[PDB]
């Protein structure tokens, strides 16, 4: 499906975010997605499919600065 990706109208195979963020090699790191600018939480890339003419913008999230980047237990 031909859905605009951070700008850029990209024909994608895949059908699910999950499976397009995989596709894109985005699910490594700290990589997120906005879907209609809205960002999906990662565990509900599964539950979330790709529509064809849809705006997925893939979010680098500034996580540099936060405590949470790594905690001890």
């Amino acid at each position: 499906m031909l859905v605009t990706i951070n700008g850029e109208q990209r024909e994608v195979q895949s059908a699910s975010v999950a499976a397009l963020m995989t596709e894109l090699d985005c699910t490594d790191g700290h990589y997120a997605v906005a879907l209609n600018y809205d960002v999906v939480p990662r565990g509900k890339w599964d539950e979330t499919p790709v529509t064809a003419g849809d705006e997925i913008e893939i979010l680098t999230p500034r996580q540099g600065g936060l405590e949470h980047h790594h905690h001890h237990h």
